[PDB]
């Protein structure tokens, strides 16, 4: 009934993933705990920092990119979600449930990638532990990765990138192209249409 109607919490930063340096690797920035209270308040004071974060709602657990300071994720995980924010709940700015892809406002802090102009098909996929995963690009939106890997190696890093050898943002990994739990390829949001959207 009307009064006692739940609302979805928001979409949390837990962590990101460190590229700056020569070595990547994961840190995490907030437990869970505190990640299921900043989800039902929207307010997040924590410092962020880099282009890829590592994201949660109470149900869920992905990743998040920043380009053309947006923060970018998949629909399929944070539905038509608020994220969380110093000041409270940030509405999203694109939602785009036919391309899986939702944006906000990139978080102060963040660092954003640079869409790449390079035309080049020599990949690199970035997972929510930080293994850099090298992809040949196949097509418009599919790539395939040079070593296959089960299913469970790639869970939970939708919403992360693909880049170029320069570091330039060439999309969005949306979903994995598997064979009996073995995934040989990678579909992707490409940059492109994130550029037309905003
Ligand atoms: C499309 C094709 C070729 C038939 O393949 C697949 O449908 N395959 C499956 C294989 C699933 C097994 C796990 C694979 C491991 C990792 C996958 C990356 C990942 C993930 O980590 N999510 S998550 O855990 O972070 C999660 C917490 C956020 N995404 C998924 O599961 C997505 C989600 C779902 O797809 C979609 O809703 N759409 C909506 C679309 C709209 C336009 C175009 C598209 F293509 C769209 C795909 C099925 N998905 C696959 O990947
Ligand atoms: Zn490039």
């Amino acid at each position: 009934h009307m009064a006692s109607m739940k609302k979805k919490g928001s979409v949390v930063i837990v962590g990101r993933i460190n590229l700056s340096g020569d070595t990547a690797y994961a840190q995490q920035t907030r437990g869970e705990e505190g990640c299921q209270e900043t989800s039902q308040t929207g307010r997040d004071k924590n410092q962020v920092e880099g282009e890829v974060q590592i994201v949660s709602t109470a149900t869920q657990t992905f990743l998040a990119t920043s380009i053309n300071g947006v923060l970018w994720t998949v629909h399929h995980g944070a539905g038509t979600r608020t994220i969380a924010s110093p000041k409270g709940p940030v509405t999203q700015m694109y939602t785009n449930v036919d391309k899986d892809l939702v944006g906000w406002q990139a978080p102060q802090g963040s660092r954003s990638l640079t869409p790449c102009t390079c035309g080049s098909s020599d990949l690199y996929l970035v997972t929510r532990h930080a293994d850099v995963i090298p992809v040949r690009r196949r097509g418009d939106s599919r790539g395939s990765l040079l070593s296959p890997r089960p299913i469970s190696y790639l869970k939970g890093s939708s919403g992360g990138p693909l880049l170029c050898p320069a570091g330039h943002a060439v999309g969005i990994f949306r979903a994995a192209v598997s064979t009996r739990g073995v995934a040989k390829a990678v579909d992707f949001i490409p940059v492109e249409s994130l550029e037309t959207t905003m």
